């Protein structure tokens, strides 16, 4: 079994380099955020655009959704992150306590919370409804590039490129697990039933880990990532899939179990930065670097 995903929009706009895009967990939007400054709500289904949030000062590494689909957090070049109302665009919150940029952000599956991962090397966990930050984390000795949060949230995992990736008990901050030759970890993520984790290191490797045992339990390669941080994903809606960016300008879809590669995406004419699956149709959103700076959505039959 192998999807057909086909292209069905090419979505222009942002000025510069495309740096995160994620669905609503509603799955009527399309965030994304770049260097330009800007983040970009389109809509899921006809690639149309919506709208346009503005505020940040400099360019905007990563956005993620609230749970009810009605909060934007960005997180900046700036050292700040951005709550935002969608519906409005107004920025309801500025999180400040980060000192250098920030790279990546996510919120608790309850909404309550945010967490950031910066260049400074620091994990921080913010209240939604103050804006302050509740815990910082000596989380790295490099820069943090994903932060990322499991199921319930009661834990948030780490990456970065030390080569390290952590397992921290958002409650108390302590951190209950470290996975360890290290080569920078460019992005991590919980998998859905929140047991492993999805780790992406700057060898052209994606390995899947069960962080309790310590055990690698799949690898997918092929692809090409040495440089960036690349999203990748879990694809839940039809076949169980793996889907990453790569810095060969394809998108990569690999079989979970078997491992093999399924299918290759050809279009962008640069890095695929950033994908995104969609949460209930077999959709795929995928960015890419300034030589190109669109998003494409793609449809698949399963
Ligand atoms: C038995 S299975 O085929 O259902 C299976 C489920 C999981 N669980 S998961 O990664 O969280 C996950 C991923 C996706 Br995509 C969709 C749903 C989902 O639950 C992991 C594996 S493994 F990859 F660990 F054993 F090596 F093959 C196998």
């Amino acid at each position: 079994v192998k999807p057909n995903y086909a292209l069905k929009f090419t979505l222009a706009g942002h000025t510069k380099a495309v740096s995160s895009v994620k669905f609503s967990p509603n799955g009527e939007w399309l965030a994304s955020s770049s260097a330009d400054k800007l983040i970009k709500i389109w809509g899921a289904y006809d690639g149309k655009f919506e709208k346009t949030i503005s505020g940040h000062k400099l360019g905007i590494s990563d956005v993620a959704w609230s749970s009810d689909s009605n909060l934007l957090v960005s997180a900046s070049d700036d050292k700040t992150l951005k709550i935002w109302d969608v519906s409005s665009g107004k920025c309801l919150k500025t999180l400040k306590g980060h000192s250098n940029y920030v790279f990546c952000c996510n919120f608790n599956p309850q909404s309550n919370l945010i967490v950031s991962g910066s260049f400074d090397e620091s994990v921080r966990i913010w209240d939604v409804k103050t804006g302050k930050c509740l815990k910082t984390l000596p989380a790295h000795s490099d820069p943090v590039s994903a932060v990322h949060f499991n199921r319930d949230g009661s834990l948030i995992v780490s990456s970065s490129y030390d080569g390290l990736c952590r397992i921290w008990d958002t409650a108390s901050g302590q951190c209950l697990k470290t996975l360890i030759d290290n080569p920078p970890v460019s992005f991590v993520k919980f998998s859905p039933n929140g047991k492993y984790i999805l780790a992406a290191t700057l060898d052209n490797t994606l390995k899947l880990w069960d962080y309790s045992k310590g055990k690698c339990l799949k690898t997918y390669t092929g692809h090409k990532n040495e440089k960036y941080c690349i999203f990748a994903n879990f694809s839940v809606t039809g076949g169980k899939w793996i889907v990453s960016g790569s810095e060969d300008n394809l998108v990569y879809i690999w079989n979970l179990q078997t491992k093999e590669i399924v299918q290759k995406l050809q279009g962008h004419t640069d890095v695929v930065i950033s994908t995104a699956c969609h949460p209930t149709e077999n959709i795929i959103a995928s960015a890419a670097l300034e030589n190109d700076k669109t998003i494409k959505l793609w449809k698949s039959d399963c």
